[PDB]
């Protein structure tokens, strides 16, 4: 089992740098935190090449609901701000509504036919119109590199690919099954990721992102 990738070898600076490459190739990397809301996790993959490596682990004991990381410039270029201001209907959820790969993807849960078209669809370069939701892709606007001025992993989503040696565009999901299994603690995500994914945290992991971009000049 490749669970020791980021479990017994995952320190924000020592083992995440060496694991950064190991997982940089979508070899499985989850990020857990100490809060109530749960979402970002084993699916730290790139928002433009959502490989099936995670879908495989999601087809057995997971779902295909990952946090999409998008910077103020990513959505800008994808000039679409549909900020959800559902007064009362939503407690200021600020849910940066999804976007559907109009370049040849229309299923939302088709890791096979979707990761082929999505690879070329969510990753166009200019998608002000090529991304029309609902496309079960929920990108949350997160400051890039500023995840360390946050008490949340949201700003750590755009930074999740930044801290993953990846252009800030990414997916991040936890143990999401269809049986209503409230996956909690690392021991639970460890079940799904211990067999096909490495697992790590976000508190120190993000502190590592700044240590990699520090400047002595």
């Amino acid at each position: 089992m490749n669970q020791t990738l980021l479990s017994s070898f995952g320190t924000p600076f020592e083992r995440v740098e060496n694991a950064l490459a190991a997982l940089r190739e979508g070899r499985g990397v989850m990020v857990l935190d100490d809060e109530d809301r749960e979402n970002e996790g084993d699916m730290i993959f790139p928002a433009e090449t959502m490989t099936v490596e995670q879908m495989a682990l999601t087809i057995r004991h997971g779902s295909g609901i990952v946090c999409l990381c998008i910077t103020e410039d990513r959505r800008k270029q994808l000039d679409l701000p549909m900020m959800v201001e559902n007064n009362t209907s939503a407690y200021g959820t600020g849910f940066t509504v999804t976007i559907e790969a109009a370049e040849g993807v229309t299923t939302g849960v088709s890791a096979a036919d979707r990761i082929t078209t999505v690879r070329a669809a969510i990753a166009d370069g200019a998608k002000p119109s090529d991304l029309n939701r609902p496309g079960h892709v929920f990108p949350l606007r997160a400051q890039a590199g500023g995840v360390l001025t946050r008490g949340g992993h949201t700003e750590a989503t755009i930074d999740l690919m930044t801290l993953a040696g990846f252009k800030p565009a990414g997916v991040l999901c936890e143990l999401t099954n269809d049986d209503g299994t409230m996956a909690r603690a690392p021991e639970c995500i460890e079940f799904a990721n211990k067999h096909n994914m490495a697992l790590v945290t976000i508190e120190d992991l993000v502190a590592y992102r700044q240590a990699h971009e520090r400047k002595a000049s």
